[PDB]
Order: C-alpha cells, then structure tokens, then sequence
C-alpha cells in the first residue's frame, strides 16, 4: 500500500495523501489543519 505519508503527524488530506504506517488523517473538525496521527481513539465522556 504505497502512496501515503509514513511520517507520524504527517499533514495529509482526506482527498490527497493518506497515511502509510496506518495513521488517521484527523482534521480540526472544521476542514483545516488536517494531519495523519498515530491512530488515537481515547474516549471517556460516554464511559464515565
């Protein structure tokens, strides 16, 4: 699976380059500041 950004926190876009290592291109929920973070999913607002 080539064509991606294996750079942790690698600026990426949902319509441009994805992440290699397996990061998730998370943005600022506004359409700006998109980046590929090292798979992060820590909830709690619903757990507590």
């Amino acid at each position: 699976k080539k064509k991606c950004i294996a750079k942790d926190y690698g600026r990426c876009k949902w319509g441009g380059t994805p992440c290699c290592r397996g990061r998730g291109c998370i943005c600022s929920i506004m359409g700006t500041n998109c980046e590929c973070k090292p798979r992060l999913i820590m909830e709690g607002l619903g757990l507590a």
